[PDB]
This record gives C-alpha cells, sequence and structure tokens, in this order.
C-alpha cells in the first residue's frame, strides 16, 4: 500500500475519477488542492507541466484517465474481461474527448463555443450513450465500472451549464442516481468541498 | 478472430492499430471508406465516429482504447502495472496535442492561424518535455518497445509534414523515430501501406 499524493486545483475537475477510485477502494491518499498562485511554481517541476499528477511514493504519475486506469488494475472497476476492460476505455474516451472540446481556458469565443457544443452536440453524445446503455444497469457488463463514475462524474459538469441535458433520457438519470447511491461514492459526494466544477 | 478495420483512407487515428496488427503478425481487413459513403456509414457507428473494430460480429470503437486491448500480454505492453502507467500516459499526451488542431476547420484562414499557432507554440514545449522524458535511454518506457514509441512516430511523422523543422534540435528524438521504422515488422508495413499526406 503506497503513499498517494493527488495534486490538482480545487475543483473535481480532471481530478474527481481519481479522488471517485480511491472512495470506492478505501484507499488513503493526500487530497492536495493548490491555489492558481502557487501554479507556476509546481509547473516547472513536471515532466509534462499539467495536473493532475499522483505521486507514489515520491514518483510522479500525469494524465488523470491513465491514473485512474492503473489505480483500478485488478479491481472490480477495470472490467470483468480483456474486452470489457476495452468497452470501459471505449466510453472513458468518448466522455472525455468531449469534455475536452470545450474551450475551458480561452470571453465572447468561448461562450460562443460552449453554447455550440451544449445545444448542438451535446444531446446527439446523450442518445448515443443512452443506445449504448441499451435499457441495461451499467454502460459495460454486469456490475459497476470507472465508466459509470466517468458518466456520473462529466454529466455532472455538463448539467451545471445545460439542466435540461437528461430531460429527454431517464435512463441516463436512473444511472447517475445508481452511481450516486453507492455507499462509498455516496458518502465521498456528501463530503467532498464544495465547488462549481 | 476475423478482424475488421474500418476508418478513411490515412494513416490518422487507425494507424496506431494498422502498426501494431502488423507487428504481432495478425491478419485483418484494412477497410478503408469512400467519401461519398461516409454521410451514410456515420449513422451506424456506435457513436458516429472512426476508426471501429469489428472482431467476430462484435464492434469496438475508440482507437486507443483498441490499441490498448490489441497490445495486451503482448512485449508491446508495459512490463509493469506502473510502465502501463507510462504508456498510457505518454500516449494521451501526444493524443490530447493532437486532438487540439482543427482538422475539420472550414475557414481556411481561421485552420491556418490555429495549425501555426500549435506548431511554433505548443508543439516545440511538448518536443522538449519529450526529449527530456526520454533522456538517454533505448525507447520511452522501460528498456523495450511498447506502443507508445509507435504512437510517438505516428503522430510525430505526420507534425513532420507541417513543421519539417520540428526536431532539428532533438536529434534523440529523430534516433527514436528512425528505430521504430527499423522494426522488421514495421518498415515492412511503412513501405506496404498506402501512401497518403495523413
Ligand atoms: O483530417 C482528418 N480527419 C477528417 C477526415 N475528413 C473527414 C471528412 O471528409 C474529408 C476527410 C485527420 C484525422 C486524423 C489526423 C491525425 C494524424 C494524421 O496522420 C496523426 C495523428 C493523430 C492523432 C490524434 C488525432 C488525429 C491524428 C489528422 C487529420
Ligand atoms: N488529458 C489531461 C489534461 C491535463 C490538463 O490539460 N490539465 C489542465 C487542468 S484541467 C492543466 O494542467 N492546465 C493548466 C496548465 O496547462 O498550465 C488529463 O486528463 O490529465
Ligand atoms: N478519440 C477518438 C476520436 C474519433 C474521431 O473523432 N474520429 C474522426 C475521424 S479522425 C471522426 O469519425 N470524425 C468524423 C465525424 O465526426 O463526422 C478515437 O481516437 O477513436
Ligand atoms: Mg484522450
Amino acid at each position: 500500500h503506497p503513499n498517494y499524493k493527488l495534486t490538482y486545483f480545487n475543483m473535481r475537475g480532471r481530478a474527481e475519477i481519481i479522488r471517485y477510485i480511491f472512495a470506492y477502494l478505501d484507499i488513503q491518499y493526500e487530497d492536495h488542492r493548490i491555489e492558481q498562485a502557487d501554479w507556476p511554481e509546481i509547473k516547472s517541476t513536471l515532466p509534462f507541466g499539467k495536473i493532475p499528477i499522483l505521486e507514489v511514493d515520491g514518483l510522479t504519475l500525469h494524465q488523470s484517465l491513465a491514473i485512474a486506469r492503473y489505480l483500478t488494475k485488478n479491481t472490480d472497476l477495470a472490467g470483468n474481461t480483456e474486452m470489457e476492460q476495452c468497452h470501459v476505455d471505449a466510453i472513458v474516451d468518448t466522455l472525455d474527448d468531449f469534455m475536452s472540446c470545450f474551450p475551458w481556458a480561452e470571453q465572447d469565443v468561448k461562450e460562443q463555443m460552449f453554447n455550440e457544443l451544449l445545444t448542438y452536440n451535446a444531446p446527439h453524445l446523450m442518445q448515443d450513450l443512452d443506445t449504448y446503455l441499451g435499457g441495461r444497469e451499467w454502460l459495460i457488463g454486469n456490475s459497476v465500472t470507472w465508466a459509470d463514475f466517468y458518466w456520473e462524474i462529466c454529466s455532472t459538469t455538463l448539467l451545471v451549464f445545460k439542466p435540461d441535458l437528461l430531460d429527454n433520457h431517464p435512463r441516463l438519470v436512473t444511472l447517475r442516481k445508481k452511481v450516486q447511491a453507492i455507499p462509498a461514492v455516496a458518502n465521498w459526494i456528501k463530503r467532498r468541498p464544495q465547488t462549481k466544477l
């Protein structure tokens, strides 16, 4: 059981998937939340200059989904078979692709691009996700995976900007609530720092 | 298995899969779609995107998800779980950057401005970070080739089309490209594959 230090901004953002996994697996970690003012110094010490990073016994890992996958290796969150693991990885990247389209660090052009993505593109993605879910209980297989975690995390952020995101997708709302009801996840959701994003 | 890869007639996002099939000597159907058939075929895809890989009647999607699946339990995977994390991280860092480019932008002046900005400002920083990460070592992760090395060669090949001087101050990254290109199965694929710009 190694020493884990997670470094990110004071927000859910790209660190939250790692935080859900730690909560579910009951893994102790330091939730290091930096202020924007401390970032220049920290940024200059990192191999690839981006966060989140996870220090594992002092060894710096980067890329939130690479880290998430590493932490879920040989756990019940990974997918029950090699093929299920592929399906999990694919859903995660499909979600991450969409979230990465938003110009988070871009006013005017930023506001325009956000409205276009939320209004013209998000509903299409929600439909494809609902279709993929196909009336089943979880996105992949017969039990929860970190793809379901990431679905709940990404949709929570999208709902902040688009409250009607899932008005045509009650089954996707049901999946969100199912993830949110998992005791370890429910406990983290009620206890985590309250931030907008 | 009966593998059928569907993608455009481009290296693009399918090429990492094509390299892995070649290296592992796995037969597959390299199906390249017609541009006139794209509007029709798009509605059949699980998320409206390509590449997809069909495996015995089952459809898979997402190029790196597929690449990771195909390299599981092979010598192209990281040797340890932490190495596998390093491979995944390098691949996502490359993929993040390539995905920033407005490949489908119709407005030519906007496209050229964005390409130039990414290539002249952002790209050099990435090359610097990759070179320092590599150091004096033989491959990006561990002591043998991984699919992270493949993806480096694939992405840099395309970047060099738009910025030929990209690696002028990074001879170690050039050497890495040549090492990947010197692998027999990869070299054979490179000489036999369709010659496309992207
Ligand atoms: O141009 C690209 N894609 C769209 C093709 N259009 C579709 C509509 O009809 C006309 C053709 C494209 C795709 C992939 C890439 C790409 C390359 C190109 O060799 C290499 C690495 C990548 C890594 C990540 C993402 C894209 C890439 C560049 C451009
Ligand atoms: N795909 C990467 C993205 C990393 C990334 O761009 N992180 C942002 C924060 S959300 C960042 O480091 N921005 C500050 C900066 O680039 O200086 C991941 O998921 O870890
Ligand atoms: N992250 C995904 C991205 C897939 C993707 O956006 N593919 C492009 C072609 S390079 C596509 O299908 N776009 C055409 C469209 O959206 O109509 C992957 O690597 O598979
Ligand atoms: Mg990605």
